[PDB]
């Protein structure tokens, strides 16, 4: 009896073993072990958790306790001394479009979500944490350094609440603390449809037999849909501009409105589901609502899987791609498809790819208006700019014509995210995503940098000179040493991202290994992987591999000129072709004949 028992945050259902459709919760994917990969279960552990008291307290909680003999540096100090920079000039990725960054966030949200602990609204807890900066229970504050300008301007700390854990929610005492993944581990478009039956149903248009998703009724985009507004007040979206009073959107995932470009991608996907569903109603007039919904949903999930694995991963892993993700051999029921705890930190390499501004372009791809280029921080939880400032068409063009930020050892995360992050729960544009990531690593009980190097079969630097050789950077390796005093204590998020990029990729050795294993596993352990014989017919497969993000844009926006390879850097007008030159998805293979 391994630690086999606990199972509390989870459901009630039966499995229909011959259903051709995925469940909403992920349950029933694996036949021998039904709960594998399902939502609201613990993140898998590739290595034992490392807590200060061996079970739940994070390192840095008890100032008198050390980690391998040394105090762990304050998250915000590492942020200031290492992660920050002032000059945005020369920081853009010359061969990756803004879409490269945006797709990563989409894939990250489809796979993992560890929500913070709630326990109390009409509670002085939210007060005692933000107002007095008192560590205790789920309040684990990010204290400011001496000499930090936020001390003079914001307070003594940044509130931070520990992530939820399986089993309960109130105090737990025996086995080690395991964080929750609130979404399904399979790449299945759960960010569009939801991971709970509760929300999946609410997102659907059930008053009509067409299998469509509910759309906004207050607002339209030149005859195209917007996601419906969300029903919870107070909403962070109307707070950022109490005059416009425009709420956040309602999507399969709760993070949809964190930033305008993410909300934009969610809208494109919502539209494709409806486009697909009314297009299927046309070929199969007899199919009912449920059939239309499931069938369009199945297609959309295949689309996300194809673009991710054919177009996105090859340019993230580069030459390491083949090393971790060999060609598909078919479904393997012995593979654990669960997303690991460390993956949720390794996938955060994307934060260093976010630029400081977002632009809106007009039909010739020229600046759209007088204030076309805006600072990223004014777009956090901003939905009013979409509904009241031109729709998504100007934003989508920016995604195609602008570049991502390139990871740079001297310029890691932009100040828009490092000093001005807005949290849905608080009211200042003054948080630090980098310090939060570091703090969260400790909160999740992550092993140090060298434990992961070993796990991936990579050398493990013990000295400064050793760290210089791995990082190939003398001064970085030595800021790192002055703060951490041993490479063993380096938090994985900063350690992984500090490594030089592999050839043709955008991450280093350690990250390539961690990312590559995870993706190989969610592909091989998915009974509904699009290439698995029997999921789709041979003819449906020939049709599916013609999808492209470019075509998705053409069919769901009023944009008529798009690049052929949307993820690489493309210059207008030279790299842009006419939408009619672009491959469509041929849905005829989905036509049925029941007589
Ligand atoms: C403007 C762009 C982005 C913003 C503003 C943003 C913001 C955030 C915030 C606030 C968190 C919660 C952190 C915590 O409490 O621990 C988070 C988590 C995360 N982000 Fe980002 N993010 C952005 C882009 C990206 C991109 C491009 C990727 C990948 C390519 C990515 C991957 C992740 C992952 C994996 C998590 C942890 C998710 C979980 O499992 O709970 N993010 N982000
Ligand atoms: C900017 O990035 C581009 C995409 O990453 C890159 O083009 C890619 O170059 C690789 C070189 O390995 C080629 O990869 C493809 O090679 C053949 C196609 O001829 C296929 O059999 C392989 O499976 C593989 O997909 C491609 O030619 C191309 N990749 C794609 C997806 O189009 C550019 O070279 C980069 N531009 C600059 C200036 O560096
Ligand atoms: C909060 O949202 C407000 C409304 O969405 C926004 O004000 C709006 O934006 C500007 C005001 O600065 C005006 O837009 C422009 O409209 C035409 C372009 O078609 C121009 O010819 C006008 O001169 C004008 O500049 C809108 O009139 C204005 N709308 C309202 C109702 O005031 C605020 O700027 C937002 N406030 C913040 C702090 O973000
Ligand atoms: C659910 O679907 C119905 C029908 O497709 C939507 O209503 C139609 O679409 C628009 C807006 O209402 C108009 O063309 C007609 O008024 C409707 N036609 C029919 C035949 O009803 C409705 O908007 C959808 N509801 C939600 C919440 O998305
Ligand atoms: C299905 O996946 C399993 C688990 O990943 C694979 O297991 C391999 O088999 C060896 C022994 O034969 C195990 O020690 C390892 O777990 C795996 N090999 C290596 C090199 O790590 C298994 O090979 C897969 N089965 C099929 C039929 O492909
Ligand atoms: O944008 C986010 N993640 O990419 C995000 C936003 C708010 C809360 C948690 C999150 O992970
Ligand atoms: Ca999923």
């Amino acid at each position: 009896s391994w630690e086999v028992g606990c199972g509390a945050p989870v459901p009630l259902v039966k499995c229909d073993e011959n259903s051709p459709y995925r469940t909403i919760t992920g349950d029933c994917n694996n036949r021998r072990s039904p709960a594998l990969g399902a939502a609201n279960r613990a993140l898998a552990r590739w290595l034992p958790a490392e807590y200060e008291d061996g079970l739940a307290l994070p390192f840095g909680w008890t100032q008198r306790k050390t980690r391998n003999g040394f105090r762990v540096p304050l998250a915000r100090e590492v942020s200031n001394k290492i992660v920050g920079y002032l000059d945005e000039e020369g920081v853009l990725d010359q061969n990756r479009s803004l879409l490269f960054m945006q797709w990563g966030q989409i894939v990250d949200h489809d796979l993992d979500f560890a929500p913070e602990t709630e326990l109390g609204s009409n509670e002085h807890s939210k007060t005692q944490c933000e107002e007095y900066c008192i560590q205790g229970d789920n309040c684990f504050p990010i204290m400011f350094p001496k000499n930090d300008p936020k001390l003079k301007t914001q307070g003594k700390c940044m509130p931070f609440f520990r992530a939820g854990f399986v089993c309960p929610t109130p105090p737990y005492q025996s086995l080690a603390r395991e964080q929750i993944n609130a979404v399904t581990s399979f790449l299945d478009a759960s960010l569009v449809y939801g991971s709970e039956p509760s929300l999946a149903s609410r997102l659907r248009n059930l008053s009509s037999p067409l299998g469509l998703m509910a759309v906004n009724q207050e607002a339209w985009d030149h005859g195209l849909a917007y996601l419906p507004f969300n029903n919870k007040k107070p909403s962070p979206c109307e707070f950022i501009n109490t005059t416009a009073r425009v709420p956040c959107f309602l999507a399969g995932d709760f993070r949809a409105s964190e930033q305008i470009l993410l909300a934009t991608a969610h809208t494109l996907l919502l539209r494709e589901h409806n486009r697909l569903a009314r297009e299927l109603k046309k070929l199969n007039p007899h199919w009912n609502g449920e059939k239309l919904y499931q069938e369009a949903r199945k297609i959309l999930g295949a689309f996300i899987q194809i673009i991710t694995f054919r177009d996105y991963l090859p340019i993230v892993l580069g030459s390491e791609m083949q090393k971790w993700i060999p060609p598909y051999q078919g479904y393997n029921n012995s593979v654990d498809p669960r997303i690991s705890n460390v993956f949720t930190f390794a996938f955060r390499f994307g934060h260093m790819e976010v630029p400081s501004t977002v632009s809106r372009l007009d039909e010739n791809y020229q600046p759209w208006g007088p204030e076309a280029e805006l600072p990223l921080h004014t777009l956090f939880f901003n939905t009013w700019r979409i509904i009241k400032d031109g729709g998504i068409d100007p934003l989508v063009r920016g995604l195609l014509a602008k570049k991502s930020k390139l990871m740079n050892q001297d310029k890691m995360v932009t100040s828009e995210l490092r000093n001005k992050l807005f949290q849905p729960t608080h009211k200042i544009h003054g948080f630090d995503l980098a310090a939060i990531n570091l703090q969260r690593c400790r909160d999740h009980g992550m092993p140090g940098y060298n434990s992961w190097r070993g796990f991936c079969g990579l050398s493990q630097p013990k000295t400064l000179k050793g760290l210089q050789t791995v990082l190939k950077n003398k001064i970085l390796a030595k800021k790192l040493m002055d703060l951490y005093k041993t490479p063993d204590n380096i938090d994985i998020w900063i350690g992984g991202n500090a490594e030089p990029m592999v050839e043709r990729g955008r991450v280093g050795p350690l990250l390539a290994c961690l990312l590559g294993r995870q993706f190989q596993q969610i592909r091989d352990g998915d009974r509904f992987w699009w290439e698995n014989p029997g999921v789709f017919t041979e003819k449906q497969r020939d049709s599916l591999q013609k999808v492209s993000f470019s075509r998705l844009i053409c069919d769901n926006t009023h944009i008529t000129k798009v690049p052929l390879h949307a993820f690489q850097a493309n210059n207008y007008p030279h790299d842009f072709v006419d939408c009619s030159t672009v491959d469509k998805l041929d849905l005829s293979p989905w036509a049925s004949r029941e007589n």
